[PDB]
Order: C-alpha cells, then sequence, then structure tokens
C-alpha cells in the first residue's frame, strides 16, 4: 500500500496526478495526504515553523468538515483543488514571481476553498431563505460560509498552523485567502475572466519568458485567477479523470434537482434527472465557462499550458461526439 502510495506521489507536482488513487491508497484521506505531501514538498512546514502534528491535526479536522455524502463537494474535490493549485503556482512562467506568504495562502484557500459544502447551490440556498444566505445577505453565501469554518477550525486545540507567521503575515495571509476562496463564486466569474484579459492585454514579460507582476493589486488578480483555474479544472484532464469528476458532479445536480422538485421549486438547469444530457451539459460549461478561462489563462502564461488547454479542447470534442 505505502509503496503504491509512494508510486502516485510520484505525480505530485504534475498536471493529472490521481487523486482518485491518492484517496483509496490514503484510506479516504486524500486531503489530509496530499496536503502534507504539499506542505513537505514545498518545506512549508520548515519556512512557516509548522510543527507535524499541529499541520495534521489542522488538516484532518479540516477534511473531517468536509461531506462524505455528497457526492461531489467532499474532501477528494478539495485535494484535487489543492494540488492543481500547487502545481499551477510552480508553472515556468510564474518563476520567482509569488512570495512564500503567497504560496502558502493559495494552497490553504484551495484546501478549505468547499468546506463544509451542503451539496446545493447558492442559488439553491437563496431562494429556499437559508440561514446561510440571510447571514450573508445572498452575496457569495457558500463562499463566505467555507471561509468562516475554514478558519475558525484554525482555533481549535493543536490547530493554528499559522502561529508563527509575523502578525502582518497572518493579516495579510487572511486577506489573500479570503480574496482566493472568494475568487471561487461563479458570480465574480465574468468580472475575473475581465480582469485577467487586461493582464493579458498588457501583459510585462522577463527575457527569460517570465511574467512581471508589479503592484499587489495585479499579483492579487492572477492568484485569485489561478485558484478559480483549478476550481474549474475538471474538464482539462485526462478523460478517465474527467469523467469521474462528471459522474459526481451530475449525481449532486440531480440530488439538488429532486429537492426543487419536493420542494415544488423550478427545477435548476442541468439538474432535472428525467431530462438532462450530462454531455451537453459538459460542452456548455466548457464552451461556455472554462475554455475561455483557460484559454485566457494559457494566453497569460504561454507556452507552459499548451497540454492543458488541448486536453480541455480534446475532451469537449469527446463529449460532443457522445450527444444524444
Ligand atoms: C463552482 C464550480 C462548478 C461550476 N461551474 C460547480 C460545482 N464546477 C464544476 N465542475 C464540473 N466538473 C465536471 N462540472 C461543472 N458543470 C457545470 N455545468 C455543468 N457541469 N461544474
Ligand atoms: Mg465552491
Ligand atoms: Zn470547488
Amino acid at each position: 500500500n505505502e509503496d503504491h502510495l509512494a508510486k502516485e506521489l510520484e505525480d505530485l507536482n504534475k498536471w493529472g496526478l490521481n487523486i482518485f488513487n491518492v484517496a483509496g491508497y490514503s484510506h479516504n484521506r486524500p486531503l489530509t495526504c496530499i496536503m502534507y505531501a504539499i506542505f513537505q514538498e514545498r518545506d512549508l512546514l520548515k519556512t512557516f515553523r509548522i510543527s507535524s502534528d499541529t499541520f495534521i491535526t489542522y488538516m484532518m479536522t479540516l477534511e473531517d468538515h468536509y461531506h462524505s455524502d455528497v457526492a461531489y463537494h467532499n474532501s477528494l474535490h478539495a485535494a484535487d483543488v489543492a494540488q492543481s493549485t500547487h502545481v499551477l503556482l510552480s508553472t515556468p512562467a510564474l518563476d520567482a514571481v509569488f512570495t512564500d506568504l503567497e504560496i502558502l495562502a493559495a494552497i490553504f484557500a484551495a484546501a478549505i476553498h468547499d468546506v463544509d459544502h451542503p451539496g446545493v447551490s447558492n442559488q439553491f440556498l437563496i431562494n429556499t431563505n437559508s440561514e446561510l444566505a440571510l447571514m450573508y445577505n445572498d452575496e457569495s453565501v457558500l463562499e463566505n460560509h467555507h471561509l468562516a469554518v475554514g478558519f475558525k477550525l484554525l482555533q481549535e486545540e493543536h490547530c493554528d498552523i499559522f502561529m508563527n507567521l509575523t502578525k502582518k503575515q497572518r493579516q495579510t495571509l487572511r486577506k489573500m485567502v479570503i480574496d482566493m476562496v472568494l475568487a471561487t463564486d461563479m458570480s465574480k466569474h465574468m468580472s475575473l475572466l475581465a480582469d485577467l484579459k487586461t493582464m493579458v492585454e498588457t501583459k510585462k514579460v522577463t527575457s527569460s519568458g517570465v511574467l512581471l507582476l508589479d503592484n499587489y493589486t495585479d499579483r492579487i488578480q492572477v492568484l485569485r485567477n489561478m485558484v478559480h483555474c483549478a476550481d474549474l479544472s475538471n474538464p482539462t484532464k485526462s478523460l478517465e479523470l474527467y469523467r469521474q469528476w462528471t459522474d459526481r458532479i451530475m449525481e449532486e445536480f440531480f440530488q439538488q434537482g429532486d429537492k426543487e422538485r419536493e420542494r415544488g421549486m423550478e427545477i435548476s438547469p442541468m439538474c432535472d434527472k428525467h431530462t438532462a444530457s450530462v454531455e451537453k451539459s459538459q460542452v456548455g460549461f466548457i464552451d461556455y465557462i472554462v475554455h475561455p478561462l483557460w484559454e485566457t489563462w494559457a494566453d497569460l502564461v504561454q507556452p507552459d499550458a499548451q497540454d492543458i488547454l488541448d486536453t480541455l479542447e480534446d475532451n469537449r470534442n469527446w463529449y460532443q461526439s457522445m450527444i444524444p
């Protein structure tokens, strides 16, 4: 088992590490397992003076706060987004661009970004007058909640993985994590993409092909988009992995649609299992959301995302060919 897990972790720094296999070989603790691996790999425990005890205590508690009975927004998804963010941070076009604190913040944001997800959408929470929608005035309702839970868990006994950060680093990391988790709210997608396109249109690059990100606004705009890209990365993975993600999201969608139907509500797009095409839903998702984003990211970091973008396009056309 340990040999199988070690073999899978040979792909720790690669797009398309098989996180499903990691879950299997870690007795369904993919988030704790992959986060420990990532933090060891980047020397983050040493740099930020985090004991293994504190880190594994926090991570196990965080993972326990992902719901195992939701089909998609469980800790496997979190583990995938964290590992994908870890890969994106090391894209050669971003060499030496981000600080250690920014790296830490992004990976942490990815790990916590869907914690305590109920397996329904923001629109569902708003339209059912949820306590969470009330608390956050319908504004990034889930994403605010994920932040609330992920941060509060830091206050549990032996859980404050940021204890040895400086005061300013703690404040700045909090702000950055907030920015990156809120950037996973799909209501912010068009704004984020507009800003990414602006950065591409005005990009500055060194002689070595590395992006120049002078001011803090540009830096956080790239990091926000990076975590959003990782969140939206399933269609950019090898087809055998993408198909497993699609199976999981459609299970979660159909379950929400059943709740909507039983409440006498209008069923959300793609959530009616008696009429929904899984394949049409994926092609629309890619055409309207994922491909505009990832093509723009690819342009920002060219040529480093070329195989990722080609895989996305190939998967899109494969799904389109499977439409009934
Ligand atoms: C906020 C992220 C979210 C979005 N959008 C919803 C959880 N991610 C997501 N991931 C997949 N993976 C196959 N598919 C979809 N689909 C969205 N329409 C059809 N599919 N969405
Ligand atoms: Mg989310
Ligand atoms: Zn997510």
